[PDB]
């Protein structure tokens, strides 16, 4: 490629952490809004990191940190076809999302005042300069998949979350299992799981940057789950991020070219990456994938002349 190896090494490193405690503090304080209002005092309920932050994927420090505020003593469910709430001993719940939603934000606003949250469609802003939180937090509430694998036991389950962003449509994730499958692919490649989809994460953004390709719908996200179906030896039999990052363009080519890539799914394992309803198609991902591939210069210049 047209980048030398400690370039794109460069490009591999975690974002610089400029506060040591931030996820820390900021779970901290999110935490303390919500155990010191008494309207939570008889809920059970976890705020947890998602998104880049919560799987080491942040490509940059000033990006906004995913917390997501889980209720559990209420929760949603799926079951095996023909199943109901009462086949479990379930009620359909004591409390609402919405109304989970609004004690959340009022436990938000007291802690972090009115011109300080913003809700969001598919989460809640918190810019407070006050206790140094700057979070999107997504109110959810667990969900609990008795399907994926035919559980009749009541403590068997995929646990995931469920919420409803403004507009009330439905928004079900697996932000757990997501971060505990991107970890175990991390162990089995020697770390550059995550070094790798940082570089690519980076390389989106220069290309944006420098004119040469640009389209919205190359979610970082998206790349984090292309990235994780590149399998092991792609990662683990080169010595070089250049032939790694050569490598995977092609496999991904390769992988649309042939249709595998239908069979892909995130990195949860629990929805399929491509299909009609996300904002990116495959035709996307080619022209992305294409993209990088010129960019990069992998087929080098005549006389190496730009
Ligand atoms: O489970 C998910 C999570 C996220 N998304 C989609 O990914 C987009 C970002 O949602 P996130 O903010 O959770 O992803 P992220 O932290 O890894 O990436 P960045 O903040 O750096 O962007 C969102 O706009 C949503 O469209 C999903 O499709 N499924
Ligand atoms: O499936 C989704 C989509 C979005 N979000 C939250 O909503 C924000 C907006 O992401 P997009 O834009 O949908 C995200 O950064 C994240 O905090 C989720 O939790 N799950
Ligand atoms: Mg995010």
């Amino acid at each position: 490629s047209k980048f030398s190896e400690s370039t794109l090494s460069g490009w591999t490193k975690p974002a610089s952490v400029t506060e040591e405690d931030r996820i820390e503090n900021t779970i901290s304080m999110i935490k303390s809004a919500i155990k010191n209002d008494n309207n939570f005092d008889n809920l059970v309920y976890e705020v947890f990191v998602q998104g880049s932050y919560g799987n080491n994927t942040n490509v940059r420090t000033n990006s906004d940190i995913d917390v997501n505020i889980m209720l559990t003593s209420t929760f949603y469910s799926k079951y095996p076809e023909g199943k109901t709430n009462s086949d479990y001993g379930f009620t359909d719940g004591t409390i609402t999302y919405n109304e989970y939603k609004n004690l959340i934000l009022t436990a938000l606003t007291n802690k972090f005042g009115t011109g300080n949250v913003t809700v969001g469609n598919k989460s809640i802003k918190i810019t407070s300069n006050s206790y140094r939180v700057e979070a999107d937090c997504i109110p959810s509430l667990l969900y609990r998949n008795y399907e994926y694998e035919n559980s009749s036991s009541p403590n068997n389950y995929i646990e995931g979350i469920k919420y409803f962003a403004s507009d009330n449509t439905s928004v079900v994730n697996y932000p757990k299992v997501h971060i505990n499958n991107g970890i175990e692919k991390n162990n089995q490649t020697h770390k550059n799981y995550k070094r790798l989809v940082r570089v690519i994460k980076r390389l989106r953004n220069k290309m944006t940057a420098e004119n040469h390709f640009t389209n919205e719908n190359i979610t970082s996200f998206l790349i984090e789950c292309l990235i994780w179906n590149v399998p092991n030896n792609y990662i683990n039999d080169y010595d070089t991020w250049d032939e790694t990052i050569k490598q995977t363009l092609i496999f991904i080519k390769s992988s649309i070219n042939d249709n595998s890539y239908k069979n892909w799914t995130e990195v949860s394992g629990m929805f399929y990456l491509f299909h009609n309803n996300r904002k990116w198609t495959s035709d996307d991902v080619s022209s992305f994938v294409n993209s990088l591939w010129s960019f990069m210069e992998y087929l080098e210049h005549h006389h190496h002349h730009h």
